[PDB]
């Protein structure tokens, strides 16, 4: 269905995508499994515009997003398979991040309500999360 | 008011009805009293289409619906007074349900995010709940 | 942006204003600081119509509104700077209120889901809150 139908089912809408901001917290993988069941994936962030929408909408509560490493010693990528713009990302990480604390932080969340808000954390940490699916 | 006004007050909309998914948990009766104050009743489920909308929207959190027995030794009915389709219902109960545990389970909730998701429980159990009112 | 865009970002809409009903509780000042960051202020209540919308939408959970005293021994005013109609207000206070308990209740909240629902409380009490911003 369309914008009205999705918005009237609880989805947010912004720049050609719908977003589901979860009620309850999950691990990164359990979140992604839930998003898949809603025909979605944990959100990518493919513009500063989208970053601004998302950090504002997350209300200062940490939220898992769809950035994860390709294995525990791998490079970051978006689980929805859109291209990961490394250089753009420096504008979105909290100062000092990603810092791979304990060598065990392989997923990312929007930690605070700021443009510089991404932190890497243990994927088994439980947070609210953001699903994204395209407006088609 | 209309769809936009109801959606912009927090109501969901689907197939000619509005739905209010509660913030906080109540007993079955306290939920129904709240729904009445919002010109609604605890939701009926009168199609597989509606069941699908509701279990999806309930996000895997148990939610009271408007099915209750006519007294503690009575037959199931919908509190909004729409006809209860016994045979259709077998498609919506969790396997084993209704099981009338302790002979004291006289109200029903959508317990999980599946098509087979209804469980009978004690009406004094406190859960989130779903109000329904027609789009007129 | 317009009604659809605001509603699709979580804002409620009623009689020419948008409203943000918070996820988490804050002190009165921390709430107001958050509302300002969302181009809003803690809500004023400038009609019985608006009072009805707000108490209904607050779902029986106490919510901070934008009424505060001009200093701890001052008169009530709306932080968004709309005129405070003293005489109208008597229709909206809970019976007995405002009672300035402990001589330390200098902010107001909608405490219950009724037309007579405002209570003065300590501004350092933590409640959910309501931001308002005009539809322009
Ligand atoms: O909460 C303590 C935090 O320290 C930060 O600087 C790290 O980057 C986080 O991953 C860690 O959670
Ligand atoms: O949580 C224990 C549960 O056992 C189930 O099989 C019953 O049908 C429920 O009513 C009960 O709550
Ligand atoms: O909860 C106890 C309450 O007593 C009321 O009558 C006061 O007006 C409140 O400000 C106070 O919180
Ligand atoms: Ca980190
Ligand atoms: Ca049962
Ligand atoms: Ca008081």
């Amino acid at each position: 269905a369309g914008i009205l139908e999705m918005v009237a089912r609880g989805w947010k809408y912004f720049s050609g995508n719908f977003y589901y901001f979860s009620r309850t917290p999950k691990t990164w993988y359990s979140a992604e499994q839930f998003c898949i069941s809603r025909k979605a994936h944990l959100t990518s962030v493919s513009s500063e515009s989208e970053q601004k929408f998302l950090y504002k909408a997350a209300d200062g509560i940490p939220h898992w997003i769809g950035l994860t490493k390709a294995g525990s010693e791998g490079d970051w990528y978006w689980v929805d398979q859109t291209s990961f713009n490394k250089e753009q990302s420096r504008r979105f990480w909290i100062p000092g991040e990603p810092n791979n604390a304990g060598n065990n932080e392989h997923c990312a969340n929007i930690r605070v309500s700021a443009l510089k808000s991404w932190n890497d954390g243990p994927c088994d940490n439980t947070f609210l999360f953001i699903c994204k699916r395209p407006y088609v």
